[PDB]
């Protein structure tokens, strides 16, 4: 009791003090290099087909989007620090991919508090939930073959060179999506993805996003 | 009169060593778990679209939670028991709709109250949108929709929630409102998903209403 | 000539630096220590009138003014200086909510306060407010009814209390082209019993009835 | 080569060091000129009485604080700051409905002689009953703009022409500018003693043909 | 040896971020060029009611400074690395014909080059008046807006294209519009106002109903 109230005093500093090692002595990781490339996993957990505008082609969507990826800078032994395996931080103390979706219409707006989780491994775990409006065109919707639909996700400013992504699965997450929502999904992808582009020899890597659907009955 | 200097200058000194000389909690852990309460107060529900499937409430949610760090004795500081305090100044669970369709619209100023137990209360009064089909919504029986609350990061074993009572609190609902209230219900729920090893705990909204003649 | 303007903005710079530095923010009120915050509105138009969600929206100005010892000071220490602009940030400001509003209030005007040596501060922010209201009836002549509490959100009558000058509501500037005409606009101060808590609160009351302007 | 380790010293001599003026005041008030230049009546809505305009808004004024010598600092005449770098003045819209959009980068030139130039783009939602707007006499509005927390004795307005400027104003917008006029008016009221000035914009309008 | 290079960009972009104050901006004595080139996504929107065409592109900005050049063997062959678009200057090039403030698509991160040069590409999706009469006839409709630095004259900053042609190779195949040509075109000009000359690029775009 007061020896187990002592424990949990003592659980915070030595959270207190990782947190400090960590997040100082060598300060923010500077992104990936080609020296140094980083590996970000990508998935999709599809919540619901808000809205879909066929007088302006814009199709709105709420999902989650899991994100992972691992760093040296991020290591630490949990027998220096009372066995502690992991923690939560904000998403601002930690330097995180720009993944970003490649024909958003509008900007993107964030739905769940900005946190990732970090683990002793130096791996880390976020899992940003959001509204998306994309280009889509949604003519089919109203039929029994439906409308499909595709956006690209991929990093904004690093090539294939710098940032390389992959997948766990090519089937997105579907345990979530609403049962009532004014579409029903018919399928829905994420497939990794390798191009060239001309100019430049570099390599890019998006992850496609590719859904057919219709409207509900 | 030199009396409210005095009791101006023991808050500051209070505010100065909960925050100052000392970290801020680093939220809950495994070993040292957080219990907290939630309760909701339905004060409207503003919009229902059937095109879209998506419902605006306005609500107050009532959050309470309980600190070793926050403790002090009232003795120390002219007998101060509780004071109120930006809410940026202390850790706020990340309690969070699990079915939005737009970010939260915060209503009410960004305040809680810190008590000398270590206890807080915090209510944000909120603006709503999210997932709902409305069919039902002219008829009799109404329509009904559920919408879950819980952390998004933290598990069970981390942060558990609790309701003080199941039913939502429809005393300051608004008589005037387009939609009328037959029933609303708070329900604590344990849940295990393929995504996370740990159980979840969320608190279950589930509303019934209709449009109001 | 030129010297004098120097030394006053000198002086200027002194006095803020004394109040702000020389002492920290006011924490704000507390049951030994209750303030006593002066609350009028202007109100300027009528916007919107939304009957399939029932919200109405308002555009208003709302003078605020209280008085802190902490905010006095001797003009004759600062240059004969009875007074001064700030950026209202700089000061501890209440948190004066209205209870029915169904989206974040707008700020329509800079936010800026003037303090009085006295002690006395001025705030007028300039708002448009959405906020539940039932229209119906805003096409007859006897109009519509609406009424909005303001008050504090997070203390009570026993740390702040609220007063009107004038239980009438100032409709000198009000839209003369609106879409809506004014019938009547009150504000009254209210002792408040809500289930939710043991202590009174303290609101003004907003009741405005209007009508379509023909 | 060295004229940029100048700016920098003048930057920095300018703020950094310099007791950064407070605002002005009755025993040192500030003349603050103003100009609108008219680009668009993008909206016009008769059920809110609600229109909003498009323009950019021309705002300058003076400081000894800001003055330097020019050769005393590498022959510069002038810099451009972040608005945020200095002090400016709280001219607002008296009846806006909604918060003003800006639209152009908040940076500001300041001139040895201690002038500086801020000139935002702004759209603004304000009350006005479009009423006419279809036709050919058209529709009036007005709208004042001034300080919100400092009276004449303050700040005084001044205007360079009553006449706003036309010469951006968008050829093919739903509505073509029959006037528009920007006067300074002196106001006294009641409650107060101290005098006020506001810069009073009226509009008048119509669909084009 | 991989914790090595990291260790190098850390020290690279210190001593360019701290012993290097940054670039006050351009000078009538050292101006600056800034080229600008257009990649038009899609064609949102078009208001007829209002005259407001909405539009989504990529804008590409580079330019050139002195104060960002590195040796990369002073520094591991270290020859580019990305950095937030906060912590260097940029240009303040804006639309001049806007109707609401333009909404940034993309991440805020620029890539350097040790020869000095910045390359910053901010996806974005921009409202500006148009009168889009004709957009649903063969001829169609025609829109033009013009970029340019706000504050900064033809003394300050300088513009140039790469190319007239805007980069349509990415328009959206399913638009509710089809594009039948899309310029941009340098244009310098005196105004009434002022005696400095004026520097815009001006997008000009045919486009209608897609068939
Ligand atoms: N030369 C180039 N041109 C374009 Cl028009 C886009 C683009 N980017 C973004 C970018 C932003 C800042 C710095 N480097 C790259 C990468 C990209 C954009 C769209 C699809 N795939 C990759 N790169
Ligand atoms: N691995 C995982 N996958 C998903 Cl797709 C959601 C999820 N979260 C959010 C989360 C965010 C950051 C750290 N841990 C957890 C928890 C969750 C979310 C929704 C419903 N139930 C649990 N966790
Ligand atoms: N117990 C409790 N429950 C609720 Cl549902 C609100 C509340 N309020 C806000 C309020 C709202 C409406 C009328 N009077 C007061 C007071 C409060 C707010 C924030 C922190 N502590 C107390 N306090
Ligand atoms: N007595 C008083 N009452 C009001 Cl309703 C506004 C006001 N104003 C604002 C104003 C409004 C219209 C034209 N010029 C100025 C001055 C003011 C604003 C904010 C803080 N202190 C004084 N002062
Ligand atoms: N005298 C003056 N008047 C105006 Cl109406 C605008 C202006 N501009 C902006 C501009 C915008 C479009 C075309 N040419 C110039 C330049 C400017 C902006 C801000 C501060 N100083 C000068 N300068
Ligand atoms: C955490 O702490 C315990 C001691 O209670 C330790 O034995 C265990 O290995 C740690 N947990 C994990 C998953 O490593």
């Amino acid at each position: 009791d007061y020896k187990d109230d002592d424990d949990k005093l003592h659980s915070q500093a030595n959270l207190m003090r990782l947190k400090s090692d960590l997040f100082n002595r060598s300060p923010m990781y500077p992104g990936p290099t080609k020296d140094d490339p980083l590996t970000v996993t990508l998935g999709f957990t599809l919540q619901d087909i808000v809205k879909a505008d066929s007088s302006t082609n814009e199709v709105d969507l709420v999902y989650y989007e899991q994100q992972r990826w691992k760093l040296n800078s991020l290591m630490w032994d949990p027998n220096e620090y009372g066995n502690i395996t992991d923690f939560r931080t904000s998403a601002a103390d930690i330097w995180t991919p720009d993944i970003t979706a490649y024909s958003s219409t509008r900007p993107v707006q964030v739905l769940s508090p900005q946190i990732a989780v970090v683990t002793h491994d130096g791996s880390v775990m976020f899992i940003p939930a959001q509204r998306l409006s994309f280009m889509c065109d949604p003519t089919g919707v109203d039929s029994e073959e439906g409308a499909t639909c595709a956006v690209k996700f991929g990093s904004w400013v690093y090539s294939g060179f710098e940032i390389d992504l992959k997948t766990d699965t090519d089937q997105v997450d579907l345990s979530s999506y609403y049962a009532s929502s004014k579409y029903e999904i018919l399928s829905a992808t994420q497939t990794r993805q390798v191009q060239h582009y001309s100019c430049c020899p570099e390599p890019y890597i998006d992850v496609n996003l590719v859904v057919k659907f219709r409207e509900r009955r």
